C-alpha cells in the first residue's frame, strides 16, 4: 500500500464559493472529496486557506476564518476517518485507517497587520505558511508583482514566529528576491506547490540555482499538477510532470522532493491526473521511472523525513 | 492683508480621537481651530485623512469615512465662511469673505486594494494623495520601511487615477525610491509637509538633488512647522523654518516654495508657531528676509501658480 503526502488542495476554497451545492463526501466537481482520498490512499493532504483577491481588505479575515469552519465541519471526522494533524506529532503517530488533513495559509492577506490573527491561525492548526499569493502585501512581494522586493519587517516578523512554532514557511508564490530573503530566515523551508523552470519557464517555477539552494537547506519542493506550470504550451501530461521530478533529482534532489498537486485550484487538468483518485495511477507511471523505493520517497517518505522539530 | 495657503493639518485626527469632546469653533486643543483660522487669514488650509497606523486593517475603510463625515460635519459651514474647495475652481474662485478647506489623504491604507475606493475619496473632494505614511503599504514603501522599495503595480495604477483626475501626488513621506519612481510617473508633484535635508538631516527631508529635481518638475514644496524636521537638535524657532525657506530658494526654488505647518500633528512646537494662530506673526518674521512680493508668492501665489489644471 502506497501512502500519499499531499501538500496543496483548493477544496477549502471550492466548498466556499459553493454555498452548500457542494458535500466534500463526494461532489464530483471537487477534485478533493473523501471518496477520492480514500482512493488515493492519502496519508496527508494539506488544505489551503485562501481567498479571492477580490474579496475586499476587510472581510478577508471573516471569510478566512470561515473556510477554517467549512474544515472543521465538513472535512474532519468525515467517515470517522478524516483526522486533524493540528501537530507534526499527530503526523507521526497516525494510525493506518486514518487519514491526515492539515491547515495551510496561502498569503497573510487574511491577517492585515495583526500578529495575533497569525497566531490564532496557528494555534488552529495551521501548520504551514505562505507570506505571499501573487501580489504585493504587507509582507513580502509575491512572484506576478513586477517590483519583486523582499521581505518588510513585518515579514521578518513573521518568519520569527513560524520559526518559534515550528511551522513551515512556504515558498511557492514568493518573489526571487523573497524567496532568496526566507530562505536566510525560515528555518522550514517548503515549496508547497511548484515545478522546475528548466523544463516549464513560467515565472511561478523555480530555477536551477534556487532548487540547488532548497536542497542545501534541505528544504522539501513539492511538484505541482497544473499543466501551465508543467508545459509552456500549457497542455500536459503525466510524462511531463514526470519531467520535473527528473530535472529535480539530476540537481541532486531525490530526497527533497514531494508532490503538491494544488487540485480544486487548476482551471485545466493534466491528462492521467484530473483529481486526486487518479493518484495510484500516477504512482504507477511514476514507477516505470523510479523503482518502488524512490516513489515511496516521493510519495511520503522525503516529507516525513523532513518535519519541523 | 496676506492670506495664506497651508497644504497640510491633522486637525481631523484630533477631532477623531476627542469624542466630541473638541468644539471646532475654539478647543484650545486644536492648532486650527475656526477662531485660529481666521487670525491666520487662512484663504485655504488643507484637511489630512489619516488614520494612526493600530487601527486594525479591517476597521481603516471606516475609521477614514469617520474622518471625512467629521470634515463635513464639524468643518464645512462654519461660521457660513468655512467653504468645500472640492475641485480646483472653487479655490480660484472663492468669495472674498471665505476660507477654502480642502481633504487629503496621507498615505492610501484606508482603500485596502480597491481602487474604487479611492474613486469615491476622490469624489468626494481629495485633491492631493500620498501614497504612503511612514510604514510599507499595497502601494509603495514608506520612508521608515527598511525594505525602501518603490512603487508596486497598485502604487503605478493609483498615480495614473490622480493623474486623470487631476489630483496631487504628494511625495512627504515616500521612500528614496518610491520619490524617484514617482516623479516620472506623477504629473503633479507636492511635499505637502517637508523641509531641506542639508538643513535638517531627518531621512524625511529632501536633499539637494531632490529639491532641484522638484524644481525642475515644477512641483510644489511646503515647508513644514515641526522642530524635529526643522534642525539637527529639535528645538526650533521661527528663523530656524526660514534657513529652509532660504535655502531652497538658493537651489533656486523661490517660486515653488509654500507652507504645510502639519498643525496639530506636532509634539512639541517651534517656538513662535504654536498654532495656526501664530501665521501672520510668521509673514511678519519673513518680511524682515523677504520683499512683500516674495513673502505673498510663498504664502499663496506660489501654490496658485501651481494648480493642476
Ligand atoms: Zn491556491
Ligand atoms: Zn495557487
Ligand atoms: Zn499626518
Ligand atoms: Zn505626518
Amino acid at each position: 500500500a502506497m501512502r500519499v503526502i499531499d501538500t496543496h488542495c483548493d477544496a477549502l476554497y471550492k466548498l466556499q464559493a459553493g454555498k452548500g451545492k457542494y458535500t466534500f463526501q463526494d461532489a464530483e466537481e471537487l477534485d478533493v472529496n473523501f471518496e477520492r482520498l480514500i482512493e488515493a490512499k492519502m496519508l496527508l493532504q494539506g488544505f489551503a486557506i485562501f481567498l479571492d483577491e477580490d474579496i475586499p481588505v476587510e472581510h478577508k479575515w471573516k471569510k478566512a476564518v470561515e473556510q477554517v469552519n467549512i474544515f472543521k465541519q465538513h472535512v474532519l471526522h468525515k467517515g470517522g476517518i478524516i483526522h486533524h494533524v493540528k501537530k507534526w506529532c499527530d503526523l507521526e503517530n497516525l494510525p493506518e485507517d486514518k487519514i491526515g488533513a492539515m491547515l495551510t495559509l496561502e498569503g497573510i492577506e487574511p491577517i492585515g497587520r495583526d500578529l495575533d490573527k497569525l497566531t490564532q491561525l496557528l494555534d488552529g492548526g495551521v501548520l504551514s505558511v505562505g507570506l505571499t499569493w501573487n501580489n504585493a502585501n504587507l509582507a513580502a512581494d509575491g512572484i506576478m508583482e513586477e517590483r519583486g522586493a523582499g521581505l518588510t519587517r513585518f515579514g521578518k516578523d513573521i518568519i520569527h514566529l513560524l520559526n518559534e512554532r515550528k511551522v513551515f514557511t512556504d515558498v511557492s508564490h514568493l518573489s526571487v528576491k523573497a524567496f532568496w530573503e526566507t530562505l536566510e530566515q525560515a528555518e522550514f523551508v517548503i515549496a508547497s506547490h511548484s515545478s522546475a523552470k528548466a523544463i516549464c519557464a513560467h515565472p511561478r517555477n523555480l530555477d536551477d540555482e534556487q532548487i540547488k539552494a532548497m536542497i542545501e537547506h534541505d528544504a522539501m519542493i513539492h511538484v505541482i499538477f497544473h499543466p501551465l506550470f508543467t508545459t509552456n504550451d500549457g497542455v500536459a501530461d503525466i510524462e511531463d510532470v514526470i519531467r520535473h521530478i527528473d530535472h529535480i533529482c539530476e540537481l541532486g534532489g531525490m530526497k527533497n522532493i514531494g508532490f503538491g498537486s494544488d487540485f480544486d485550484g487548476i482551471p485545466d487538468h493534466v491528462k492521467g491526473l484530473e483529481h486526486a483518485g487518479k493518484y495510484q495511477n500516477f504512482l504507477e507511471t511514476l514507477g516505470k521511472h523510479y523503482t518502488k523505493e524512490e516513489v515511496e520517497g516521493f510519495a511520503s517518505r522525503n516529507f516525513l523525513n523532513h518535519l519541523p522539530k
